[PDB]
C-alpha cells in the first residue's frame, strides 16, 4: 500500500496497480467495520464540493453517503445552481472552491471540464463520471471481482456492448491489475484508441491481457464475468430502429449467457434499460450481482476519500 | 408501547393505536428534550433518502432538521436530479438506495410510486405526502390535538373543504384513536369511499365516530376542532369562477367558527390560500394553532425516525 | 466587543463600528483554530435554512461549509423547491421556518423579501445577498483590508463600476470604520442617494470619508485599494454595445492600476467578467487579493453565524 | 493571516509581512493559552526530525518542549549519531527521513546543508540556525518588540556587533514588518550586500528603513531597541587581543546604552559572554528583556509548526 | 496469526512463517490506518530502551517515531552515555532495565551483547542490527516484497554482494516464507554455513529455494527483486583498491540490471555508497523501492512492538 | 504529609521526617497504581529538563520513564550538547530553561553546580546525583527497607565501604527516620565531617543514631542491611594495587554477611563492580535486593516529581 494524499482522481491510467490494491483493501476494512457497526469518523468537519453536470442515482448518493459516514458533508451542487451557470470560468470556480472545500468530485459531460477543475484546483479532484471515464465504478467493479472470485489476476472479463466510458475504465484498471480483459462492440462503437494501447501496454506489463472482438458470442466464451451497459444512445433509433438493429445482437440474455462457466458473473454499472442491454431473467437471474457491485461504490469510493484527504500534511 | 422497527409508513391504516401512541409518546418525549437543550443524536452516521416530486417547505425540512438532530444526514433528491428522470424504474432505484442508506423518504404524486418504494427497499419507506394519504401530517395534527386538550378519545374534530389525502389520513388517524371525526365537502368531493369505510370500522373498534355530512355549519356545530386544508385544484375555477362558487360556502370564517366551542382549536397543515378556505382572521387568530400544528411534523418525525430505524437488528 | 445574539444582517448601517469589529476579531480567531487545525463545532444541531432565487457559488458554499465546521446543518432551499414557489406568503414561510431552524439566510432579489424573512421570522436572518446590500461581502472584504493593510481607519478604498449592492455595503461598512471611501460610476450609475448621505454621516461620525467622483482615473489616485464589479447588466449592451461603452473606461487595466499605490490591493467579489470590468492581468497579478477575500467569506459568516446563534438564551 | 501549511522555512526573505503576522498573531494565542493553562495538543502522534551539528541549548529544548506541548514528538538527532557521519548523503537522509517524520529541523553549519534539506524532503524543513540565517530567534525578537511596544512598525531597532546570521534575519524581518532597523558593525564586519539590499527593496515596500552605520555610539541614538550578539570568533583574538580591540568599541554598557530612549529595550539572542558584547550591568538590568525573548522562542516556534504541520490535506 | 506476546526478536530463524506473516499482517493493517489517519495509541505509557552502539538513522528513528505513534516512549540511550560504557555488565544493564522499561531494542556489534541482553532482561529484547543479523530489515523487505507483488512464494529474490547480516536475514526470512532465494558474493565473502543449511531446510520445508552463486550476472537472470548493500569495508580497499577490484564486478548497474524481468524490484536497505555497490542510475530508477522499503521499516517495527509488548499478561 | 511544591531536591538534610514520609507514601501509592495497571498522567504537557555531565543508566532512564509514565517529557541534556560546552554561564542557562521547562534534574560532577541551578532556576531543581549527595538513591533506599522490613526506625543499616555521596545520603536520610546507621570506611575515606554531625542532630531528635566505626566486620553485627558501593576510585590502585589492599577488607561476601542476621538484605546503589566491593555470591543470593532498591528510584522519583510539579499554583 502507498500513500494516495492529495492525488486526483481522473482517470486509472495513471495509477500503479498497488495504489489500486491500495484502495481495495482500504475499501474491505472500511466494508467490514461498516458491518459490524464500527464507527469511522475520519474526515470530520471536512467537505466535498459535489459538481453535477446531469441527473445522477449511484454517483449522488454513494459520494454523498460515503461523507456522511466519514463525519464530513458533501455539498450537492448542481452546476445549474452555480455561478458557472452564469460565465464564470471553471478555473475560477475551481480556485474560490479551493479556499472553501477540501475536495471536489464533478459529474461532468466533456472531461475537459474535470481536467481543468483538477489544474486549477488546490484540493484533489474525483471524476464521478465523464463521457471519457468512470474511475470510480471500475474500483467497485474489481473489487466486486475480487471479492466473488477471491482475485483478479487471470479471471476472463468480457465486456459486451459500446465501447464507452465505462468500458474504458473496466479496460485499464482489469489490465492494471493482471486480468483477461476483453472488449466487443459493434463494429464502429469501439473503445478509444489510445485507451485500447493503454490496455495494452497495460497487460503487457501486468501480465495479464486485452482483446477487442465483435462477436460478442464469441467474446463471452468461458467468460468469469459478463458486463454491459446502456447502448450508444447516440443515432437514438436513427430513422426508428438503426440503434436496436446493431446493438441488440450485444444483448445480454439467457442463451448469450449460456456460453460463459456456469459460475460466471453478471454485471452492470446501472442504470440499466431492461429488455434492450440485458433482460429481466439475466439481471434479476442468481448470477447477477448488479446490487452487490453497486454496494461497492460506496465502500471503494470511501477508501478514496479517506485516502486522499486523510492522509493529511 | 410497541416496536416499529423496520416498518414503512404510508398510511396509518395499517398501523395499531397502540402503534400510533407510540409515536406520540417517544415524539412528546424528544419535544420536552429539545425545550430543554438535551442532545439526542441516536441515528449517528445514519442516512435518509428523500426522493421528491413537488415544492415542498414542511416536508422537506421537518424531515431535513429532524435527521441533523438525530445525527443523521438526509439527502435531499429531486427526482429529476435522478435516474429516475432518465428511465431508470422505481423497482430498480429503491434497490439500489437500500444499498446505501438506512431509510428512504416519498413526497410522489400517486401513491403506487410509494407502495413500489416500500415493495422493492430492504429499508423502511416514509410516505411524506401522495395523492391518496398524508401520514405524518395526521401524527403531528393528533399530536398537536392530545397536547392542548390533553386527550383525543372523544374529542370531536371536523374537517370542511376538499377530501383528500390530508383528510384521509385525519378521518383514519381519528378513528382509530377514539376521536368523534366528521368531514364535510362540496357535494362531489368526499374522501375515497374506501377510506369511509375503513374509518367507520375503525371507529366501531376504538368507540370512536365518523361522519359525513355535507353542510359546513352543519359540521362544525360544537366542534372541537375545525380543519381544512386546499380547496380542490382540479377543475382550476373551470369556468373562470367554478371551483369558487362550490368551495367557497366551507371557507373557514369568523362566522362558521362562531358555532364551534369557544375553545376550539384551528387548524391547517399548510400551505394556506389566504382568503381562500380560510381568512386572515380566523388562520392568524388566537384559536389557530397551525405553528404549534407546523412544528409537531418535526417532533412526531423524529420519533418516526429513531423507532423505524433506529430499534435495529 | 458585544454581543449580536439574536441578530438579522440584513445591512451594515444598523450595525455598530464596535459590533463589526466583534465580527471580524471573532473571525480572525476563527481562521487561526482552522489554520492550527484547532475543532470548534459550537453550533452542534443547529441548523440554517439558506432560501436562494439565483444561481450561486460563493454564498452556496461558503455559507453550507461554515454550518458543517460549525457542528451544524445547513439546507439548500432553492425557492423554486419550496411552497413559495406555489404561492405560499413569504410571512407564513418566515413563520414555518421559525419553528424548525435556528437561523435563516436568504439569497433574493427584492430586498424588501428578506426584510419580510426578518420582519415575520423568530429566529436571526441573513441577507447573503440582494439587489440592494451585501453585508457579508463587505465583512469579508474589510477583514481582508485589516489583514493585509493591519488597520481599516484612514485607507483609501476605491470603487470603479457600477454604483451597486456590493458598493453600497463596501460604502457603509468603510465608512462606519473610518476609512476613506471613494466611489467612482458611469454618470447615471451611482450608488442609491439614501446609501450616499447614509456613508456622509458615518464618515462624519467615524473620522472617515466619502467621496463619489466619475472618472475612474480620477478615483484611483494613490488608492490602498482598487475594487470593482460586474457592470450594470441592465442595458444589455443595448443596441449592441452601449454598455460596454459607458463601463469600459472603468475597466481596471494595468493602466489605470498604474495610478495606485505601488503595493495596492486589487479586489473583486467575484464573480468576474474577464476582459470588462478587469484583465487577466491584474486580477491574475500579484496584487490581486481576491482569492483570499472570497475565502474570508467563509471566516466571517462563522463568525456572524456563531455570534447570532450561539449568544444563547 | 494567510495559509503556511507544508512550509519550509529557511529565510524570512521570502515570507511576506503578513505571512510573519500569521505566526506571531498565533503565537500570542497560544502563548496566552499556555499562561492560562488551556491545553492545546495539536499535533498528537506527529514527529518532529532535530538535525543538529552544534551544542545548543535554545533551539534545542524550545523546539523539544514545543513538540511535548502540542502532543507530539522531537527527535533529538545529533548529526553524529547519524550515518550522515558515515558518509550517507544529506538528499538521501532527507529522503528516508521524509518516510518516518512529520517536519524536520535542523542546526547545521553551512546553510546549503540545510538547503538541500529542504530541496530532498517532503516534508517541511525549519533552519533552527545557520552560519546565514536565524529565522525562528528573529520570529521571537519581533513578538517581543510587539509585545512590549505594541507595534512594530516604526520602532527604531539597533543591531551593534558582528554583522552575522542572526543581523540578517533582524534585518529582514525588520524591514518586512516596517520597522526602522540600522545595523551597525566594525568596518569589515558587515552583513552579507545581498542581505543590505533585501533590507533595502523590503523597507522600500514595507515604508520601514535600514541603515548601515560603523559608529555604535551613532547608530543608537534615539534607539527604542538596542541589540548585539558574540563578536566574531574568526581571528579568535589572533595575535592575542585584535578580535577585541575591533569589536570592544561596540560593546552594549551603560555609556552606549545611555544614549538610547531610556525606556528602550536590550536585546540578545543569546548566549551571552558578559564582559564582551555587553556588561552585567546592563543585560541584568530593568530595560534588558533577554529573557522574555528567549521564552518567545518556544511560542513562536509552536506557532510556526502548528501552521506548517497542522493545516494538513 | 498467532500471539508473540513477551518475545525476543534476535533473528528470524526462531520464527514460523505463520509468526512472520502476523507481523506483515499486523503491519499492513497498521500502514493503512497510518494513510487513514485512524490513530493507534495502543502502547500509552509504555517505554522502549534503545541501546546503540554505532551511528543509525534508520534503525534509530523508525524506532523513535514507531513508539510516538503507539503512544509510548523510546529512549535513546548511546551506550557511550551509559554505565556500560564505564564496566557495568551487560547482564547488570539488562537487569536494571527490566525493572524500569517495558521492552529493549540493541544496536550491537557483537550479535552475543545482544543474544546476552535478551538472556538476562525479563523483557523482550529487540536486534535493531547486530553484525549476525537484522531481522527488522527482512521483515521491512519482505513487506514491500507482498506489496509489490502480491505474493511472496515463488518470487525470486537475489541478493549480490558481501554476505553479511542483512543477506543471512534476507536469506532466511525468505526461506520461511517459500520464496526462490539466490545469493551471490565475491568468493571468500559468503554467508556464514550455518546460516546457508538453515536456508535450505527452511526452503526444504517451505517449498521455496536458495542458491549460492558467484556469478552476479548469473544470479540475477529473471529475477523478480535485485537486492544489494555496502560491500564488506574490511580490508578497506586495502592496498589502496583491493576492496573495489572483487566488488565491483557486483556492483547494480543498467547493465547488471538488465537482465532480470523487466517489473523487476531494484531493493536496498540502506545507507548506499552511490558509485560502489549501486549506480545513481538504478537507485534513482524507476525501478527501484528504495524509499518503500525504508518506510516499512516503521510499520513492520510498530506491528512487532505492539505484538510483543502488547499482548500482555 | 505535607506540600513540597516547588520545592527543590538538593540534600535531604534540608528535609523534615515528614516530608520524606509523604515522598515515600506517594512512591507507595503509585507503585501499586502501576503493579495493577492504573494510569496516572498527572503531569501531562510538563517538561523536565535532564542535565548530565556523566554517563548515567539508573538515573538516566528513572527519571526518564518517570515522566513518560506521568504524561509529560524530559529532555536528555549531556551537558556536552548545550551551550554550557561552549561557555554560557550555569546561572544564564538555569535562566533560560525556566522559560522553557517545568523542573530540573541535574547529573553533575560539582555539587556547586547543582546549587547554582537551584539558585538561578525558577523551577524546582533535583539532584540526580553529585560528589556530595544521593538524596533520589536514599529515598528509594529507604523506600525499599520500609517495604521489606515495614518500618525504618531502628532498623540496623550498615554501611561498609567509601565515605562517599551515596553513604552521606543513607546517613542523613536514615538519621531523619530515626533509624540505626553505621558507617565503616577505611581510615582515611570517612564521611565529610559536617555531615556526621548532621547526622548526630539527627539521630539525638528522630531518636534513631549513627555511629562511625572503621572495622567492617564489627560494623556489619547482626545488622538489618549491609550496604555498600564502589571504592575510592581515587588513587586508581595507584602504585598497582593500593586501592585494593585498603578497601578490599571492606568487601561484602560470605563471610561478612555470616555476621549479620540470618533474613538481613544486602544492598547496592549500583552499578557494582563484581568481585570488588561485593562477590557474585552475596549480590547474586537471595538475601540481595539489589534489583528492588534500584526499581525503587523510579516509584519515589515519580512522587518526586509529581509532588514538585503537580502542587501547582
Amino acid at each position: 500500500v502507498v500513500s494516495l494524499a492529495g492525488r486526483d482522481l481522473l482517470c486509472l491510467q495513471d495509477y500503479t496497480a498497488e495504489e489500486i490494491w491500495t484502495i481495495l483493501e482500504t475499501a474491505k476494512m472500511f466494508k467490514i467495520w461498516q458491518k459490524i457497526g464500527k464507527p469511522h469518523r475520519l474526515l470530520e468537519g471536512k467537505t466535498l464540493a459535489m459538481i453535477f453536470q446531469k441527473p445522477s442515482t449511484r454517483t449522488r448518493v454513494s459520494f454523498e453517503v460515503a461523507m456522511a459516514h466519514l463525519g464530513g458533508h458533501a455539498l450537492y451542487l448542481n452546476a445549474q445552481d452555480l455561478q458557472l451557470r452564469r460565465g464564470e470560468t471553471i478555473a475560477d470556480t475551481a480556485r474560490v472552491l479551493s479556499r472553501y472545500v477540501d475536495a471536489i468530485m464533478a459529474r461532468v459531460y466533456d472531461h475537459k471540464d474535470v481536467e481543468d477543475l483538477a489544474k486549477y484546483a488546490t484540493v484533489p479532484v474525483i471524476n464521478g463520471l465523464s463521457d471519457f471515464s468512470h474511475p470510480c465504478q471500475a474500483l467497485a467493479d474489481y473489487m466486486t471481482i475480487w471479492e466473488k472470485k477471491g482475485t483478479i489476476k487471470g479471471v476472463k472479463v468480457v465486456y459486451v456492448g459500446d465501447g464507452n466510458n465505462v468500458a474504458h475504465s473496466l479496460m485499464i484498471a482489469g489490465t492494471k491489475l493482471g486480468a483477461d480483459v476483453v472488449v466487443a462492440t459493434p463494429e464502429g462503437y469501439e473503445p478509444d484508441e489510445k485507451v485500447i494501447k493503454w490496455a495494452e501496454q497495460n497487460a503487457a506489463e501486468s501480465g495479464g491481457s486485452f482483446e477487442l472482438l465483435h462477436d460478442p458470442v464469441k467474446a463471452v466464451k468461458d467468460a468469469d464475468v459478463i458486463y454491459t451497459d446502456v447502448w450508444a444512445s447516440m443515432g437514438q433509433e436513427a430513422e426508428a430502429e438503426e440503434r436496436r438493429k446493431i446493438f441488440r445482437p450485444f444483448q445480454v440474455n439467457k442463451d448469450l449467457v449460456k456460453h460463459a462457466k456456469p459460475d460466471y458473473m453478471f454485471m452492470h454499472c446501472l442504470p440499466a434499460h431492461r429488455g434492450e442491454e440485458v433482460t429481466d431473467d439475466v439481471i434479476d437471474s442468481p448470477n447477477s450481482v448488479v446490487w452487490d457491485q453497486a454496494e461497492n461504490r460506496l465502500h471503494a469510493q470511501k477508501a478514496v476519500l479517506a485516502l486522499v484527504m486523510g492522509g493529511i500534511k
